[PDB]
């Protein structure tokens, strides 16, 4: 699985030790080993959300299944709770589009995973 | 809905306004009230578009519905327009990819649309 | 086709000629012509693989058509070696998404390729 936030915060308002706990936490929420999770933060962006410059966050999660109704919510809610809490981003200035990859569409290691 | 836009037109020449005008125009063109639009601009970028580095973009624009043949005419015709006379880019050099989110599959304060 | 890469390896890394060397390389492998390939390339990015902080890179590759099974594993192998032999990345810390996209969803010069 691939996680991306892209947000307004600062870089300096990034705490050390972020990517880890970021790639720690999918790791448990998706029930993968930590090797397969990538994660990607973009801080210092020019964006707004509500037409507000307050902090905010456009972030993306893939994932090879794993992926829907149930299971969106409790990434949600891990997410928009470690953005609130290492960022101070309110959760309802928060947007996260996930995506089920196939795995043919995926690739990796000069092939896909199909 | 969630509109990005990545340019190698420089920082200076995006217009401060411009998240604000682009906010105003896609609340307008989806129906949607303001409040649930978010607009994201990265300028400065190393990129090409045809082997040219003239100015050029790529953007996305997801929502929940509001998506399909006769509407993205339209959201290209508004988009290209707006970054023609403000970024001044030619519409010819833009990419806009469109995207029929399910809402189960947009996260937002601590759960999802569905 | 439209070709995106986010990766930590620093700007200066980054080879003069490696946009064209893309969009050569794009077009010789989708067999579309080269006016219509957009590539972009993003350096410096705070991202992590598998929890480490090595050279990597996050990808995607966007195409109306020109996608699936034996088609993606052609590319990754390109696609791969390319960031290998010019970012110094290991293929096996590269994650490249695929996207088939309908033409009626890919604005471009004011409408789309409907």
């Amino acid at each position: 699985p691939m996680f991306i936030v892209n947000t307004n915060v600062p870089r300096a308002s990034v705490p050390d030790g972020f990517l880890s706990e970021l790639t720690q936490q999918l790791a448990q929420a998706t029930g993968k080993p930590p090797q397969y999770i990538a994660v990607h933060v973009v801080p210092d962006q020019a964006m707004a959300f509500g037409g507000s410059s307050e902090p905010c966050a456009l972030c993306s999660l893939h994932s090879i299944g794993k992926i829907g109704g149930a299971q969106n919510r409790s990434y949600s809610k891990l997410l928009c709770g470690l953005l609130a809490e290492r960022l101070r981003i309110s959760p309802d200035r928060v947007y996260i589009n996930y995506y089920d990859m196939n795995a043919a569409n995926v690739g990796w290691n000069n092939s896909t995973f199909a």
